[PDB]
């Protein structure tokens, strides 16, 4: 801490008045600007030298809504904003004069923090020097930059008046930021084509060398097409401090030694500022009837803006409200959003509309394998899996939790929620749904290692499943390999051994327990097993264990060499007995340890269990089967006549194979799964038979759908140094939006028909710097130039009272042909409103021509001829066809009036009425009103 680093005296508080105005727009062309006024009363407490405390009160924000005179009022966000302002005090350290440190409140919101940082950034003032003009590297809210120590005027010894420049394009913290761009998406070139600087002045006092009053202003101009770097899309932000009083030890130390460097905060608006998002969808409802699809691309841009500023909680809460107005537009908006929450949304909608839940589970299973998990998506996939519990859902969740743990080893509460949900699923000892219990065991046998640090009950519950034989034998076994990927604890190993020595235990169960234990072998257990085996009765498990002993003793791997030596030392008293025929005896073929396990009931010889390993735990192949020995004995144990009748009498075949790769159980298939597949094919056949029924809905007609497809081809949005503290983001979006409004409504029996689907294309170059205060206010003006073309025709053919009138409806809305030229819009936090176009020098040219009787092919435009175009001002270029009113529309009418006066009239109804009429008897009339050849 230098002797005279600061120009302030401790034990002398400072009552200052902070102000700021974030004006934005195009100078010269007009004067109406998008500005967000803000002011507050700042209490600077001074515990000691180079130690400060910040308090603030009466932080009132004012919003521009009119001119005569910048009309200002109080926002609905202002009160809670000031509440956050006065919620906490701040601590400031500036040791050594250069090093500056922030001590914030731990719970103080980060945007509030950087707001305060921006406020205090201008508060720094560098001590005087002999040179009136100087340039020094000084830190700001965005790190060290080149300040300009320029004495406005000096009293020789002192200079109360002073000025400083900081060209913001030369700041250390000038780095841009990542943004929630469209997934189908240039930073430094954008920095080049923009301006960023501050230039301002300050007033000290001669009496006490304290800043009397300071004022700062900045410039942020879209350089291309700008006029002498002084006109065009510019953002000028103010920051003014006004002293009011300097009233009258301990300094509050903060644990977080935060730096004055700006912290990136995602631009956002609260539900109060995000209420109109539903109206943001209602707007494209208007083109349902208004059909003026020129602004549809701009509407989609508004959608992009609101979703970027949206909150996950709100959107998740009101997704059905989003989707109700029209599903596919909402879906494509979510796709193009580029925001993580969108990923969660659609499937939540999907199950909400029963849109083939089978493929819903399929796609969720597909997406759960991503290596970039999110907690909210984990919660919702857990919820949906609990909902339907299909194989795909459970496998998806099983892989997703492992992926999340691998990516994020840090534990979270949702993992505990999943764990207790699972232990509820198994209840006490896995007495629930047999196949569901099997599937959830297959699940847990993958991430129980991840959850090992979470709940010790994991083992305690599942051993209850292991010990209790109330569940069926298959689930009984599955309880063991639920622990297969689990590290056996001492209690686990003891329970395993106690269940293991049971002779009434099935041979496969005992062997599986043996394998699970020998995962972590114990010398005493091996000794007792070796001493028991000579009197062992189950021959096939004896062959299996002898094979396993041979595998370990002959394991050439040095990793198993020590274990082989230990087993040889144990078996020195007596070696293992003879090995049986591996062709027809249960034996472990632990062949890089590839293990073959063909185990059967000692009564029979067909291996009920066929396990194959591969090795990390590369691949695991298993299969448990039963009910096939009677099938074999059907002929093995003239015949065909009795066999055909005996087919149904055979015991029900029962098989279930499974595959687990990299620990995670990939999936299993059983004969029950096979008949499930048969039922699924039956459902598919029903769906295929449903199309004859669907043709009724097809012919029901009476519909109109605005198939408009949006896209963003350029997405380069970021954040750059904001002098106003409130973030200066940068939005750049080129948006295309073609599409047609197609719908069916007719009546064949009534002889009714019409034409639909006029297609059109729109373009939006939404580009500026976003002067937006996250959750508080938004200001600025993006470039608004639209390249729109209109095409397609609509007709209407009907028949009534025998009059076959074939109407050619000229639309009430004149049909456009091409649109071009800029039409800008002052964008406010509440609602953007059209920027008024220029008047002088805007040649209001309008070339029209009644090319066809009743219709006018016309075009018009205006632009002033001093920024380069289109920054010069509003530009118009519109070519279209408009009804002249003399003909409201055309219609070809015909009625078989027997006399027969079968009229054939091409009436062009309207103020004028031209028609070719044909009535034949033979009355050969040929009427042409235009040339008036009315034969
Ligand atoms: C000032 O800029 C210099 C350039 O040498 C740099 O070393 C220093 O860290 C900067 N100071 C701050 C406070 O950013």
């Amino acid at each position: 801490c230098p002797k005279d680093a600061t120009r302030f005296k401790h034990l002398r508080k400072y009552t200052y008045n902070y102000e700021a105005e974030s004006s934005s727009g195009v100078p010269g062309t007009a004067d109406s600007r998008s500005a967000t006024r803000i002011n507050c009363k700042v209490e600077l407490e001074v515990p000691q030298l180079c130690s400060f405390i910040l308090k603030t009160s009466q932080c009132t924000l004012k919003e521009v809504y009119g001119f005569n005179k910048a009309l200002l009022k109080k926002t609905k966000n202002s009160e809670e904003f000031a509440a956050a302002m006065s919620r906490y005090e701040l601590k400031l350290a500036i040791p050594e004069g250069k090093q500056v440190f922030l001590y914030p409140e731990k719970d103080e919101p980060t945007y509030i923090l950087n707001i305060k940082r921006g406020i205090i950034s201008a508060l720094l003032v560098p001590p005087e020097t002999e040179e009136a003009k100087q340039v020094l590297f000084l830190d700001t809210v965005y790190g060290n930059c080149s300040t300009h120590f320029t004495v406005k005027t000096r009293k020789g010894n002192v200079a109360t008046e002073i000025s400083t420049e900081r060209d913001l394009g030369q700041c250390d913290r000038f780095k841009p930021i990542r943004t929630g761009i469209s997934p189908l998406a240039m930073t430094r070139p954008l920095s080049t084509l923009i301006s960023s600087s501050q230039s301002c002045q300050y007033t000290l006092d001669a009496k006490r060398k304290h800043v009397a009053e300071a004022i700062c202003k900045e410039q942020h101009l879209f350089l291309p097409f700008s006029y002498k770097n002084k006109y065009g899309m510019v953002a000028q932000v103010t920051q003014t401090l006004k002293l009011e009083d300097t009233p009258k030890r301990f300094f509050g130390e903060g644990t977080k030694k935060m730096g004055l460097a700006f912290e990136s905060t995602k631009s956002t608006s609260p539900p109060k500022q995000a209420e109109a998002v539903l109206k943001t969808l209602q707007e494209l409802k208007k083109l349902t009837i208004s059909e003026q699809n020129i602004q549809r691309a701009n509407l989609f841009n508004k959608l992009v803006t609101e979703l970027r500023g949206l909150s996950d909680e709100a959107v998740t809460s009101l997704l059905p409200q989003l989707i109700e107005v029209s599903s596919p537009i909402t879906l494509q908006a979510l796709v193009q959003c580029g925001q993580p929450q969108c990923s969660t949304h659609i499937l939540q909608w999907l199950k909400r509309v029963h849109a083939n839940p089978l493929l819903i589970d399929v796609v969720t299973y597909l997406v759960a394998l991503i290596p970039e998990p999110s907690a909210q998506q984990l919660r919702e996939i857990f919820n949906m899996a609990r909902d339907q519990r299909s194989r795909a859902t459970l496998y998806a969740l099983s892989h997703a939790v492992n992926n999340y743990h691998k990516t994020n080893p840090t534990g979270t509460q949702e993992l505990l929620d999943i764990a207790n949900y699972l232990m509820e699923q198994i209840q006490d000892d896995c007495t629930g749904d047999e196949d569901y219990t099997y599937l959830i065991l297959r699940v847990i046998g993958n991430m129980g290692q991840t959850m090992e640090q979470l709940t010790p009950e994991l083992k305690s519950s599942i051993l209850k499943c292991v010990q209790s034989t109330k569940p069926s034998l298959m689930i009984q076994k599955a309880a063991i390999q639920a622990l297969r990927k689990m590290e056996p604890k001492d209690k686990d190993q003891e329970v395993l051994l106690q269940t293991f020595l049971d002779d009434a235990s099935p041979g496969d169960k005992r062997l599986a327990a043996y394998l699970m234990l020998m995962r972590s072998p114990s010398q005493a257990d091996i000794n007792k097993i070796v001493q028991i085996l000579p009197w062992e009765q189950n021959e096939q498990v004896k062959n299996f264990v002898a094979s396993h002993i041979a595998n370990i003793l002959n394991s050439e791997e040095l990793d198993i060499q020590d274990l082989k030596k230990l087993v040889k030392e144990a078996l020195k008293e007596s070696q293992l007995p003879t090995v049986m025929d591996f062709r027809k005896f249960s034996r472990n073929y632990q062949l890089a340890k590839i293990e073959g396990n063909l185990i059967f009931d000692p009564n029979n010889y067909l291996p009920k269990e066929s396990m194959l390993k591969t090795t990390a735990d590369l691949i695991e192949i298993g299969l448990e089967g039963k009910g096939f020995e009677p099938t074999l004995e059907a002929l093995f144990g003239l015949s065909v006549e009795k066999l055909i009748k005996d087919l149904k009498s055979k015991e029900v075949p029962e098989a279930r194979a499974y595959l687990r790769i990299l620990g995670e159980e990939l999936g299993f298939a059983s004969l029950h799964d096979l008949q499930l597949l048969g039922k699924l094919l039956l459902m598919g056949a029903r769906t295929l038979q449903g199309i004859p029924q669907m043709i009724g809905e097809v012919i029901r007609k009476g519909s109109k759908n605005d198939f408009f497809l949006h896209y963003i081809f350029m997405e380069n949005a970021f954040e750059l140094p904001t002098g106003a503290g409130l973030q200066l983001q940068i939005s750049s979006s080129g948006v295309i939006a073609p599409g047609a409004k197609a719908g069916v409504k007719l009546e064949v029996a009534n002889m009714q028909a019409e034409l639909v689907a006029k297609p059109s294309v729109s373009v939006e170059f939404v580009t500026n710097m976003g002067i937006i205060i996250p959750d508080f206010a938004r200001s600025g003006v993006q470039m608004n130039t639209n390249f729109f073309h209109e095409s397609g025709l609509e007709a209407h053919v009907a028949l009534k009272a025998g009059k076959l009138k074939f109407i050619i409806p000229s639309p009430k809305r004149p049909v456009k042909l091409l649109s071009g030229g800029n039409t800008l819009h002052l964008v406010s936090t509440t609602k953007t409103e059209v920027i008024p176009p220029l008047i002088e020098n805007r040649q209001s040219w309008s070339v029209c021509k009644q090319v066809f009787p009743g219709l006018n092919y016309c075009t018009s435009g205006a632009y002033s001829n001093a920024s380069y175009y289109p920054l010069t001002g509003d530009t118009r270029l519109e070519l279209e066809l408009r009804p002249t009113g003399e003909i409201e529309q055309y219609s070809v009418s015909a009625t078989y009036e027997l006399q027969d006066t079968l009229k054939f009239v091409t009436q062009a109804e309207g103020a004028k009425q031209t028609e070719a009429t044909m009535t034949f008897k033979l009355s050969s009339e040929v009427q042409i009103p235009d040339f008036d050849v009315d034969l």
